[PDB]
RNA sequence: UAUGUGAUGGAACCUCUCCGGAUAAUUCUAUCUCUUCUG
């Protein structure tokens, strides 16, 4: 996909969420962010 | 809009005095960006 006005997240998986401490153990963990189309369509490292 | 037997006003140089001057290498590396949902 590329950049549109609509502007509505199409993307999954990479990053890890740091979190706002927790209940049992404070590390990062990866999880399945939302994210939006590179602006590719040096535009090798964009993401929302 | 004068008044008459009498007008050198062509009868007078806006003249004189004062450095557009002083100071400045056309040079060059650390991020940028804020909301994540109990994990």
């Amino acid at each position: 996909d590329d950049k549109n006005q609509e502007i509505i997240h199409n993307g999954v998986y990479l990053r890890k969420i740091t979190v706002a401490n927790a209940k049992s153990k404070n590390k990062l963990r990866e999880r399945l962010v939302p994210e939006f189309a590179w602006y590719d369509k040096s535009e090798a490292a964009y993401a929302m």
